[PDB]
């Protein structure tokens, strides 16, 4: 009090690519002035982010597209993950790490 750090209304959920169709990672936080995705320790490019700002304090909603080509090119130790970082005047707030793996239908 009086200020508050960004509280996530919607956190990124674990998604699956079926088949070669791109997935969208939903993220919503309040109060937030900037919201950016951090996939596998590296910051995602600003042009890949689709922002949607509204007033209720400032509410921000950001969506990112993760294709099959992006996941297959990554050959790390664990599964392909994406985390949401929201900015405010007092600081930052990190959401849960959402995993994205390529699936195959029966």
């Amino acid at each position: 009090a009086p200020g508050t750090l960004p509280h996530f209304i919607e956190e990124p959920e674990d998604a699956y690519i079926i088949k070669s169709n791109p997935i969208a990672l939903r993220c919503k936080a309040r109060p937030a002035m900037q919201i950016f995705f951090k996939c596998n320790g590296e910051w995602v490019h600003q042009n890949e982010h689709v922002s949607e700002e509204s007033l209720d304090l400032k509410v921000r909603e950001v969506f990112i597209n993760v294709t099959r080509q992006q996941v297959e090119d990554f050959h790390g130790p664990e599964d392909y993950w994406c985390q949401c970082v929201a900015w405010s005047h007092l600081g930052t707030s990190k959401s849960r790490k959402a995993s994205v793996r390529i699936a195959y239908l029966r």
